[PDB]
């Protein structure tokens, strides 16, 4: 394995999986491209159900704790 490290194009890295890892990738897109992400639970839940096919309340609170762990 070998290096050349002269250009390797520009960074951008688009991401969107089948499950809560899409929510995590789209949280990065909001806090980078939009600069901001919601900081209070009921507005953040509105945003999560706007950004994904979210239905599992146990995964919603697991994700809210993961978003507060930032």
């Amino acid at each position: 394995q070998e290096s050349f490290k002269k250009q390797e194009k520009t960074p951008k890295t688009p991401k969107g999986p089948s499950s809560v890892e899409d929510i995590k990738a789209k949280m990065q897109a909001s806090i980078e491209k939009g600069g901001s992400l919601p900081k209070v639970e009921a507005k953040f839940i509105n945003y999560v159900k706007n950004c994904f096919r979210m239905t599992d309340q146990e995964a919603i609170q697991d994700l809210w704790q993961w978003r507060k762990s930032l």
